């Protein structure tokens, strides 16, 4: 992967929120000798969001005790007692290596974040656990982690949000140590997903409004929906969390963009927030990949995107996506062509592995119109970028490779006006990904692609009517 980032050996899972120190954010990560194996935390910082310096295991795997999901917090006014200034993160673990005991465990570093000591014992005890008998009730107890922390500024205090069995559980505490157990956040649509990694924070929208954000990952994908990242905008008033409206917003309609987390921006944190996913997901992700023969590696985060809440009419909102700015610092050459219009089929006369191309579609008649990225030429494989009805679609399916096929999850989907007889398209390509931004990023597709070392052409198609490709450039991305 060029721009993506990858570990530099073993198995990546995933990504824990980022903490700003020493100038840097420092992102920790799920990480794994072996593939879906047990493994704990590691570190890497990045001053830009695109480029990281990976420094090793933070908080080790002990024998038959993984260290999983949860995040970390700047201890600012030194509230834990770990000293002002110390990096605090509470983590999930099996004791005893018990899956029905997984609680959250706490670990304090004062060096920012860079070397981490454990406290032994659990500030957040899997009551349940003990409790349970019935086969319901260790279920239960066995789906108790991902705590996310977020300072309450409003009521001075901390409040953690923890992910349960299609619901999600909320504590409070004073001083990171003690937690006080509040109510549930419950909702309708249980055929949504169970609620892993939720996010908790609060934004300032385009219009100056307050905010809270509650989210998750999912796995919608009995209903038709992503298996992604999901968010209810609402408040938090100490005790529970009252969403706006039960049914959830999706932040990325692709196939690999799970364990999203979401962090403040240094230059702007209350309106601005970067974010970044596992570019993966649990249908297939327990296998091995293309880079694993070739490099010893499992797994890439997907690029870091800028979050922005924008109000809506009728007094809602919704979160708005955009690559990471510093992006631009990587390209290396833009390439611009002249508009054409096409009925059928035109190859482009550019090839490569790692850019960025940009353009718009305009049509009539025409029923399909589209772009193909990573074709070879002789034709058999390539990516379909397109829209359809009311699908701005992304096809993997003739990028298949043999023995890494990623069958039957080819086409993803997300929702577009069928109306629309225009579309804008941003489209990031990378050696094993396609992440298409459409419009103005209300709506992204993230996914993984295996791509063949001949992928590297770009052609035009439409079926039924021409179409004019109007504003296409095309910008190459290097190592730094
Ligand atoms: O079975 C889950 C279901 O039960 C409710 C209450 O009706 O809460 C259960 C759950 O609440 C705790 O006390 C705290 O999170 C847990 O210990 C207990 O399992 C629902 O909210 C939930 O959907
Ligand atoms: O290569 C372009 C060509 O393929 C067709 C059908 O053979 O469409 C491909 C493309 O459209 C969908 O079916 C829409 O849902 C995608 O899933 C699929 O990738 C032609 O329409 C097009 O001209």
């Amino acid at each position: 992967a060029v721009y993506h980032m990858t570990p530099p050996s073993g198995w990546l899972c995933n990504p824990q929120r980022p903490v700003t120190t020493h100038g840097a954010y420092q992102l920790y990560y799920l990480h794994s000798d072996q593939n879906n194996g047990p493994g704990g935390w590691d570190h890497a910082s990045t001053t830009d969001g695109v480029a990281f310096t990976h420094h090793g295991t933070v908080m080790p795997l002990r024998p038959d005790f993984p260290v999983w999901s949860g995040s970390a917090v700047v201890d600012t006014a030194n509230t834990a007692g770990f000293g002002a200034g110390a990096v605090v993160a509470l983590a999930t673990q099996p004791t005893d290596g018990v899956r029905k005991y997984q609680e959250q465990y706490l670990y304090w570093s004062t060096d920012g974040g860079f070397t981490f000591t454990a406290l032994p014992d659990p500030v957040i005890v899997n009551t349940d656990g003990r409790a349970a008998t019935t086969p319901a009730e260790i279920e239960n107890a066995e789906w108790f982690r991902d705590p996310k922390i977020h300072w309450d500024t409003a009521r001075g205090e901390w409040v953690c949000v923890i992910g349960r069995l299609r619901y999600a559980a909320f504590y409070t505490s004073p001083n990171l140590r003690d937690w006080t157990l509040r109510r549930n956040f419950d909702y309708p649509n249980h055929a949504l997903g169970g609620i892993e990694c939720p996010d908790l924070f609060e934004i300032t929208a385009d219009d100056g409004t307050r905010h809270w954000v509650l989210a998750a990952s999912m796995d919608a994908y009995g209903i038709g929906l992503p298996m992604t990242y999901a968010y209810w905008t609402g408040t938090w008033d100490g005790e529970q969390f009252h969403a706006d409206d039960l049914t959830p917003q999706w932040l990325d309609w692709g196939w690999d963009w799970y364990a999203a987390v979401t962090w403040p921006s240094i230059d702007a944190p209350e309106t601005k927030r970067l974010a970044i996913a596992w570019m993966n997901n649990w249908k297939y992700a327990a296998r091995d990949v293309p880079t694993d023969a070739s490099d010893g590696y499992n797994g890439q985060n997907s690029i870091v995107r800028e979050l922005r809440l924008a109000r809506q009419p009728g007094g809602w909102y919704t979160l708005l996506s955009t690559p990471v700015a510093a992006l631009t610092n990587y390209v290396t050459a833009t390439t611009t062509l002249p508009d054409r219009t096409v009925d059928g089929s035109a190859v482009l006369p550019w090839n490569g592995r790692a850019y960025e191309i940009e353009l718009d579609i305009a049509w009539d008649t025409a029923t399909n119109v589209g772009i193909s990225v990573g074709r070879s030429p002789d034709g058999t494989r390539h990516t379909n970028i397109g829209k359809y009805g009311a699908d701005l679609y992304v096809d993997r399916g003739p990028s298949d490779l043999a023995g890494y096929s990623l069958a039957p999850y080819s086409r993803a989907a997300a929702p577009i006006d069928p109306g629309a007889r225009s579309v804008h398209l941003r489209i990031l390509v990378d050696t094993q990904s396609v992440e298409v931004f459409v419009n103005a990023g209300h709506t992204v597709l993230s996914q993984q692609v295996h791509f063949a070392e001949g992928d590297t052409g770009i052609s035009l198609y439409t079926d039924g009517g021409p179409a004019h490709f109007t504003g296409i450039v095309v910008r190459e991305i290097g190592q730094a």
